[PDB]
């Protein structure tokens, strides 16, 4: 009850900015999410013994992939965390809740494959879900070990609180798939332009935190060079490894997932950046301002893809 998490001076410090690195020591990453929770929702938000129970879980969840992995969970809900701490009245209690749990969860079991894979695999996921095929599994995964002995988190809320809660981790978990991405900051955009967006529509919250997600589950775009290169590698490392795949069921994969277009990769970066990454901050910096570090960052980052093109690295 009187049992703060506090973290060292310069992660205590670092934590509080969005370029935030949570560094290469596995075993503090449940410390760092304790520690976000706590300061982003109380500490008495969850049960202390019922959080850990359900971190450790979660963790055991995601799987050894190069990208896709723990690490990835724990970074986009630290984004998520930096949005929430910078944006203080914006948020109910509930999504504080949801959110950060969302991050955490939103990629559970995660395989290192595309829903574009599943479905030309003929996976029975993609029989079972035929839209947004890994993110209703990845949903379906947290409602799985929310129902696990020792595990419900949200053991405290009401009835209708619960069913509020889970239906915020939903949409939250459904919107980090990207073919959806589009059309949400389309949305965004007009509503925005015209003055119609408004925070109490609960239909416009949804949109609003579903750009939330996108803006955190890209956020590997939004660190210091050296990190935003290096994660880059691990990105491609998937996509080579489902473009092999690909070509295993005879199918030529997309320029992005073929391995033989390695030298390419610069301008794949760019036309992401161009096509997805700015406009995603861009849009999100407009509705909350104080996110403006995320799009700042993210053009640092692009200015650096364009140096490697010019051969200046
Ligand atoms: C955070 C993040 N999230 C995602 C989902 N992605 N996707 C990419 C691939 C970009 C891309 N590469 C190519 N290739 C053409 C030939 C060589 C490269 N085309 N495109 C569009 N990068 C990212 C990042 Cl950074
Ligand atoms: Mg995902
Ligand atoms: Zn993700």
């Amino acid at each position: 009850g009187l049992m703060q998490f506090t973290l060292p001076v310069r992660l205590c410090k670092e934590i509080e900015l969005f370029h935030f690195d949570i560094g290469p020591f596995e075993n503090m990453w449940p410390g760092i999410f304790v520690y976000m929770v706590h300061r982003s929702c109380g500490t008495s938000c969850f049960e202390l013994e019922k959080l850990c129970r359900f971190i450790m879980s979660v963790k055991k969840n995601y799987r050894r992939v190069p990208y896709h992995n723990w690490k990835h969970a724990v970074t986009v809900a630290h984004c998520m965390y930096a949005i929430l701490q910078n944006n203080h009245t914006l948020f109910t209690d509930l999504e504080r809740k949801g959110l950060l749990i969302a991050c955490l969860c939103h990629d559970l079991d995660h395989r290192g494959f595309s829903n574009s894979y599943l479905q030309k695999f003929d996976h029975p996921l993609a029989a079972l879900y035929s839209t947004s095929t890994m993110e209703q599994h990845h949903f379906s995964q947290t409602v799985s070990i929310l129902q696990l002995e020792g595990h419900n988190i949200f053991s405290t809320l009401s009835s209708s609180e619960y069913e509020q809660v889970l239906e915020i981790i939903r949409k939250a978990i459904i919107a980090t798939d990207l073919a959806l991405y589009f059309g949400n900051r389309k949305q965004l955009e007009e509503m925005y332009q015209t003055g119609s967006l408004n925070l109490n529509n609960q239909s416009h919250r949804d949109r609003v935190i579903g750009l939330m997600m996108t803006a955190c589950d890209l956020c590997s775009v939004t660190k210091l060079w050296p990190v935003t290169k290096l994660t880059a590698n691990d990105i491609y490392a998937e996509f080579w490894a489902e473009g092999d795949e690909m070509k295993k069921l005879g199918i030529q994969p997309i320029p992005m997932m073929d391995r033989d277009k390695k030298d390419e990769v610069p301008q794949g970066q760019l036309g992401f950046y161009n096509a997805v990454a700015i406009p995603c901050y861009t849009t999100l910096t407009q509705i909350l301002p104080p996110t403006e570090p995320l799009l700042k960052a993210c053009r640092d980052n692009l200015s650096q893809w364009e140096k490697v093109i010019r051969g200046e690295e």
